[PDB]
């Protein structure tokens, strides 16, 4: 937040000053985080109105109320007729103040991942500020661009969108100086909402979009005329490229080719769909700045997700990658390709998959089957379904326990001196256990 008075607010927010000016140097939406002489933003979903916890603020401290109606409480009132684009309103114009590089990101996958790889590279840049968690709505963004002060030097702003028309909102508050949006995944509305993020980028602002997967044909009427960047690992049309792909007990290993010459980098993330965040981040990234230096510093100390193909080294050469999670075909089949390319002796140690119904045991054969032609090593197996793929892998064995395999499991580890395992299986299967277990 910056320092702001209560009658200036007056004109930015469209509102009535009703009791005396005041500073503020901070503002808020929740009583549990009311600081001293705040300003409470009392907010109306439907299923509350925080004009009744008016009171409540002013016991905590707070130095003044922007409502959208006059309330009995001896604290100075900004009177505004909605509070909703009030709050976004102010977020707006905090934006404008700061000097901060502003940046935004999209899509129906991966907006975490990019978001987090372009916040890793940008902070080898200088201070940087992006989306806590996962607030990209009308309320997070507000909430987001109101943390920024003169102190920031960019700023990666993730924008949500579940209608249409949202993500216009949130960009027109945001205004960033590059736009990205990852992917798409009926279609067309989702792709015209996502879409929208172009339309808040200034005349010299960077529009970047997945050259494997956008919707260029009716988001060239919005980016007009701007400056446009497409990554992807061999697409044509690609500015940001990877090659020289060399998976590592470690990580992935390529060539990263921007538009001002490339990097050999370690992208230490089980998984080839991490390449292509990494050149959306990498694009987003230099986009505001960012060196090929940059880039590469700020991939080499990503940090996966515990249960979502996240590589636990055992001893040298011994990788465990834990993916127990959750399961299901998709993410089963998938893994089985991330485990093929791993390095040594592979082990695909799985657990039932939370699928449905009849088709549940035609969906472990197919897993099965698609380890065997992959040339996976060997599959360890525990549950009433999963026996299905050990079987069709044509090698790996069952159990009627999760002790035994963990049994099985260490010997093959002690056996095996160079050895990739991937555990993986539903919810319910509880593979985590084997993973514990192990470590």
């Amino acid at each position: 937040m910056i320092s702001v008075t209560l009658s200036q607010l007056t004109d930015i927010l469209n509102g009535e000053l009703q009791g005396a000016d005041i500073t503020l140097d901070a503002v808020t939406t929740d009583t549990r985080k009311l600081t001293p002489g705040c300003l409470f933003v009392a907010l109306k979903g439907e299923r509350f109105d925080a004009h009744d916890f008016a009171d409540q603020a002013k016991a905590g401290g707070a130095g003044a109320l922007l409502v959208s109606r006059p309330l009995d409480i001896d604290l100075p009132q900004l009177i505004v007729k909605d509070t909703r684009l009030a709050f976004g309103e102010l977020a707006a114009w905090v934006r404008q103040q700061v000097p901060a590089r502003v940046v935004a990101l999209t899509g129906s996958s991966g907006k975490t991942s990019v978001k987090e790889m372009t916040a890793a590279i940008l902070s080898q840049c200088g201070n940087t500020l992006y989306t806590a968690g996962n607030l990209n709505n009308d309320i997070g963004v507000p909430m987001t661009l109101l943390r920024l002060t003169p102190e920031y030097d960019y700023a990666v702003i993730e924008l949500g969108a579940n209608h249409q028309g949202e993500i216009a909102w949130t960009v027109s508050l945001t205004r960033p100086e590059a736009a990205l949006v990852n992917n798409l995944a009926s279609l067309a509305g989702v792709a015209k909402a996502k879409g929208e993020i172009f339309s808040g980028l200034p005349e010299n602002g960077i529009a970047i979009m997945n050259a494997d997967n956008n919707d260029w044909l009716n988001w060239q009427s919005v980016i007009g005329s701007r400056k446009v960047w497409r990554f992807s690992p061999n697409a044509a049309n690609s500015d940001f490229t990877a090659t020289n792909i060399h998976v590592t007990s470690h990580g992935t290993e390529f060539t990263l080719q921007t538009p001002t010459g490339s990097v050999d980098v370690l992208l230490p993330l089980p998984g080839r769909h991490n390449i292509a965040n990494a050149l959306a981040a990498a694009a987003l990234s230099m986009s505001v700045g960012a060196t090929l230096d940059a880039i590469k510093a700020g991939l080499a100390n990503l940090k996966a997700v515990p249960g979502r193909l996240f590589p636990i080294q055992l001893a040298e050469n011994q990788l465990l990658l834990d993916d127990s999670y959750n399961a299901n075909v998709g993410s089963m089949t998938a893994a089985v390709q991330v485990l093929a390319e791993m390095p040594g002796y592979r082990v695909l140690v799985v657990g039932d998959m939370a699928e449905l119904g009849a088709e549940s045991e035609a969906c472990h054969v197919q897993v099965g089957e698609a380890a065997k032609a992959a040339g996976i090593d060997r599959v360890l197996s525990v549950g009433k379904q999963s026996h299905a793929i050990s079987t069709a892998s044509g090698v790996g064995e069952h159990f009627a326990d999760k002790t035994a395999l963990i049994t099985r499991l260490k010997l093959l580890i002690a056996e095996q001196q160079v050895i990739t395992i991937l555990v993986k299986g539903s919810r319910s299967a509880a593979m985590e256990e084997v993973v514990r277990a192990l470590q």
